[PDB]
């Protein structure tokens, strides 16, 4: 009753008849752009109203935790908010059918207001997953936290919506931008209008294009958050290995994440160790899964245990030095040689694939010798 009626269903009768094909779809896809709209921001609108600013209130999130989980959501129904009512303007302004749209198109998604609804979206959209796992955890885990999103939901105002679906929403929106104008301006008749629309077409395409370089920027920021706080430098602290002094004192969080595998390494004939490792933007890290934690070990090249002598693998590795070969004797694994002013040891890494394996080999010579 309330979300705008389409077009289609106002658009006297003779009016329809009497037009291009080109025209009623021109027509029909502005209405669609403009009651999806109006139905996301009344969305937005509920996920604020019912959701965030409730749990800020009954605190089941650190403040910190919560702006996280719905990032400056307050300004992300403001900037889809005005926007609407941009395009209500001009459906109020001309009724029947609406000619000219562009502008309306570069006032949201150009320049300078390009770069703030930009902006405002990458922060919400990039912390998506996250949101998501943390709601799901809490909700899985806290009773009154349950009970709190099930009132939540059963009330009139989050008919047809559910928590769990109205996070990704913003994501999905950007992808439909692109798709809407684009369609829009196939179908735009008069020359100069039409190149307006194109354009705003492609500030979208950016956007888009930004945005989710933008979420698998946060997906492995936090991801590395998540193993600096698991990890365990203890082994490196109480080290008087000369190779390992830089490594004290360990922040991976600042660094960039290249790549990360399962990896099995062979630290001997007789001795092999599950790892899970990190190639870093100029270390290779070595780590071992121990219950929750993420451990780091130099291991003994010396088969026998244990009399002693002899200088002992490491856990991480800095890159300058890197060579990777194909390890002939297992067609699976593969060497990395490193060489220090003193030494050169290898390393001995078996993957789950020759396919595998080829990957590591040629990620690891792009990153070293760049």
């Amino acid at each position: 009753q309330t979300s705008p009626p389409g077009w289609r269903e106002l658009v006297p009768p003779d009016t329809l008849h009497s037009l291009p094909k080109s025209q009623v779809k021109r027509q029909e896809v502005i209405s669609e752009l403009l009651v999806t709209e109006a139905a996301h921001v009344r969305m937005l609108r509920v996920l604020h109203d019912l959701f965030f600013q409730p749990m800020a209130e009954c605190l089941f999130f650190p403040l910190e935790e919560l702006q996280n989980i719905f990032p400056s959501l307050d300004e992300l129904i403001e900037v889809h908010s005005l926007f609407l009512d941009r395009l209500m303007k001009r459906r109020q302004e001309s009724g029947y059918l609406i000619e000219e749209i562009g502008d309306v198109l570069l006032a949201r998604f150009d320049g300078a207001e390009g770069s703030w609804f930009q902006k405002i979206s990458s922060r919400f959209c990039s912390r998506q997953s996250f949101a998501l796992e943390q709601l799901k955890a809490k909700q899985r885990k806290d009773p009154r936290f349950c009970a709190f999103v099930q009132e939540a939901e059963s009330r009139p105002r989050c008919r047809r919506l559910q928590l769990k679906d109205m996070i990704p929403t913003e994501m999905q929106r950007l992808t439909k931008y692109p798709l809407l104008l684009q369609s829009i301006g196939q179908n735009t008749e008069e020359p100069t209008e039409r190149e307006k629309v194109e354009l705003a077409a492609e500030c979208c395409r950016e956007i888009l294009h930004h945005v989710n370089q933008a979420v698998r920027d946060m997906e492995d920021l936090l991801r590395l958050k998540d193993y600096q706080r698991r990890l365990d430098l203890s082994h490196l602290r109480q080290s008087s290995d000369p190779m390992l002094s830089e490594f004290k004192n360990l922040d991976i969080t600042k660094k960039k994440l290249v790549h990360e595998g399962p990896l099995t390494w062979r630290v001997t004939k007789d001795k092999a160790v599950e790892v899970h490792v990190l190639l870093l933007d100029d270390l290779l890290l070595l780590l071992q899964r121990q219950d929750e934690r993420l451990l780091l070990k130099s291991h003994s090249r010396t088969l026998t245990p244990t009399p002693d002598g002899k200088t002992m693998l490491r856990p991480v590795l800095r890159l300058t030095s890197a060579m990777t070969r194909e390890v002939a004797t297992d067609h699976k694994a593969f060497y990395v040689l490193f060489t220090w002013d003193q030494e050169a040891q290898i390393y001995e890494l078996v993957a789950q694939t020759v396919s595998e394996r080829k990957n590591w080999c040629a990620l690891i010579t792009e990153t070293a010798g760049s």
